[PDB]
């Protein structure tokens, strides 16, 4: 359900990018309410969300690897690794150049799946608003777990998902000697289609089966898709940038 | 105006912490709308906001000082300082305790005013959800500008403000040679009463006048209070406790 100003948007024709149509159909048909001040905001969400999808695929293809925090590394042209495994943007380096380098020199990087999600958000935002506006607003950067600079992010409960969502597979009876498998953050790329950093681009069964193989002795509870979604607050983000 | 589960909340008696009644009454009477899925959820917001106010006051009295990023320091028992000026939680230090140390050993810390706001949010959250839930969720921490570990924070346009809001005094024609005076992030502690890291607890006039004394030659634009509020998203946070 899409509401622009206070008018409900029904099947009302438009000359927009085709690859946006599937998402827009989801957002119109869903019971979930999307409120916008304007069409430009809605258009920003559509493009940002499909750019999140594209960026996840870009990261997947990049050659960047999975590593635990203590094994994390990056291109020292742009990033310093803290002892705890944070990737710190070096003094006065351009944020967009440094973040895009992850895509362009993937082999020089390895990091965690949460870190990968934030990276994907930044890559998508850069693709959406351009290097100049991104650098102006998100001018200091450290990539580390779920740290982000200024981004307005929220997580909500429910079973209705949309392309570009960040979702989570929980593995409740994971093997305690392998806490790395307690669950998996993913980007929703398509119907039953996920980006999962370190695992690849897989469907749900694949992810759940993989998780289920690293459970404790005698474990009976299967891994499963949590009913929640982590999302960028587009009106708030629109405000910062545009 | 408070609406809970689709029902308006008008004056209705309750057995709650007196400390919360002013804010509650303020949030009922105002024309702006607050929506909750439960009473528990509203109670969380009242407590969280009053804890933000208390935390600002705590930081004020702690002895923690203002410093630029390049001059930022912290208690090295808990925090390492990156070259760029980030305060990085040391490997396997308890997050709640490291953050609380800012209040308990204030003179060992100096940091910038965005960093200060984030610290106040963490201090308030610990007070609101307790150390166990805090440490379970916010298990990795770097204090640096507007970096957040999982915090759901957004900024909206408006001119109706409430206790615990984060506001901004802008200095459009600040002296380019004194960039720290670009503006001042504040927490609203009461009517025309602000916590301003590095300035103290001041009214609006005092902050504007202070800012105005660090403007370029011949400046005809006064520093002024922006029509915006920075806020924690309660439903995202409330997920944690229920």
């Amino acid at each position: 359900m899409i509401i622009v100003s206070g008018q409900l948007l029904r099947p009302q024709n438009w000359q927009i990018d085709q690859d946006l149509n599937p998402l827009l159909k989801e957002m119109i048909e869903t019971p979930v309410q999307f409120d916008y001040h304007s069409i430009a905001e809605l258009m920003f969400e559509l493009k940002l969300r499909m750019n999140i999808v594209a960026a996840a695929k870009t990261l997947h293809k990049s050659g960047a690897k999975f590593a635990t925090f203590l094994k994390t590394y990056g291109n020292t042209t742009y990033w310093r690794v803290s002892p705890e495994g944070a990737l710190e943007l070096k003094y006065r380096m351009p944020p967009s150049k440094a973040i895009r380098d992850i895509a362009e020199n993937g082999p020089f990087y390895a990091f965690e799946c949460a870190t990968a999600i934030v990276i994907i958000y930044y890559l998508a935002l850069i693709d959406t608003i351009g290097e100049d506006k991104f650098n102006a607003s998100f001018d200091r950067i450290i990539l580390y777990d779920w740290h982000y600079e200024k981004l307005p992010i929220y997580t909500e409960t429910g079973h209705h998902f949309f392309l570009g969502d960040c979702l989570y597979f929980k593995n409740p009876e994971f093997d305690p000697q392998k806490a790395q498998w307690r669950g998996e953050n993913v980007i929703l790329l398509g119907e039953d289609k996920y980006f999962a950093h370190g695992l690849g681009i897989l469907n749900g069964k694949q992810i759940i089966d993989k998780l289920n193989s690293f459970r404790k002795k005698g474990a009976l509870q299967s891994a499963y898709l949590l009913s929640q979604a982590t999302r960028l607050d587009v009106p708030s983000l629109f405000r910062i940038v545009r």
